[PDB]
């Protein structure tokens, strides 16, 4: 702190207090987060060095009197407050897919320098006036969990990234989070539910997980048409791949960002009051 005025409390993150801030020197308007070893030391050094558009730039990383403050860019709001906003119409398709397409580029990015998130989730993902969308506060909420980290795979890839943003598109279209879980089996059992009890044929080695148990139930599949009306039909083959149990099988960013949904893509500004 010290050098930074605390304007105000804007979130209780997972590692930490988030704070609007000024730098009484620069003059400029941060976010600075409070922390709480020499490995976290260095991997939050080699972010300082992920940069792009869609990501949100960390600005200083300030370890001083032994705690760990991150200063970061200022955005004016996130995509859940956004959502809640937009709630009675919903966000406007072509918003919608301008920023899946511009998420799907930030993580095309760090999986490229093998990134990966770890935690996406509406809160987490920032906007501004102008339109852009970009990834914060990289690796309580299990809704945008992989299932293969629900089932205690504990080597698990980038795969798990594109599946938080499946369930965050979905959400953005259908205005309800895809799968609320309020414990890991519920949220585990949610997916199930909607997408069928995985197996040997759509996840070979899924019955050798370590969280898996033959005496999971066994339901059928719906049909995506009743899942996310009212995605159009490139909307739904995106989101259908986004979302395949097996992550070897899952798309990844870079595939993604060619499929013909984007064919017609755009970047809308968003109407933001703050
Ligand atoms: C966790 C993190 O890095 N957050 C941020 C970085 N820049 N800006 C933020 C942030 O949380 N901004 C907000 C400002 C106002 C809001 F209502 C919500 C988010």
């Amino acid at each position: 702190m010290e050098n930074f005025q605390k304007v105000e409390k804007i979130g209780e993150g997972t590692y930490g207090v988030v704070y609007k801030a000024r730098n009484k020197l620069t003059g400029e308007v941060v976010a600075l987060k409070k922390i709480r070893p020499s490995t976290a030391i260095r991997e939050i050094s080699l972010l300082k060095e992920l940069n792009h558009p869609n990501i949100v730039k960390l600005l200083d990383v300030i370890h001083t009197e032994n705690k760990l403050y991150l200063v970061f860019e200022f955005l004016h709001q996130d995509l859940k407050k956004f959502m809640d906003a937009s709630a009675l119409t919903g966000i406007p398709l072509p918003l919608i897919k301008s920023y899946l397409f511009q998420l799907l580029q930030g993580l095309a990015f760090c999986h490229s320098h093998r990134v990966l998130h770890r935690d996406l989730k509406p809160q987490n993902l920032l906007i501004n006036t102008e339109g852009a969308i970009k990834l914060a506060d990289f690796g309580v909420t299990l809704w945008y969990r992989a299932p293969e980290i629900l089932l205690g795979c504990k080597y698990y890839s980038t795969a798990v990234d594109i599946w938080s943003l499946g369930c965050i598109f979905a959400e953005m279209v259908t205005r309800r989070a895809l799968f609320p879980g309020d414990s890991e089996i519920d949220q585990l059992f949610r997916i199930f539910r909607t997408l069928g009890t995985p197996d040997e044929v759509v996840w070979p080695g899924v019955t050798s997980m370590p969280d898996y148990k033959p005496s999971f139930p066994k339901w059928a599949r719906q049909d995506f048409s009743k899942v996310v009306p009212p995605l159009d039909e490139d909307g739904r083959s995106l989101l259908s791949q986004m979302l395949h149990y097996d992550p070897n099988k899952r798309i990844s960013a870079k595939a993604a960002l060619a499929h013909p949904f984007f064919q017609d893509v755009t970047k809308p500004v968003p109407h933001l009051r703050l």
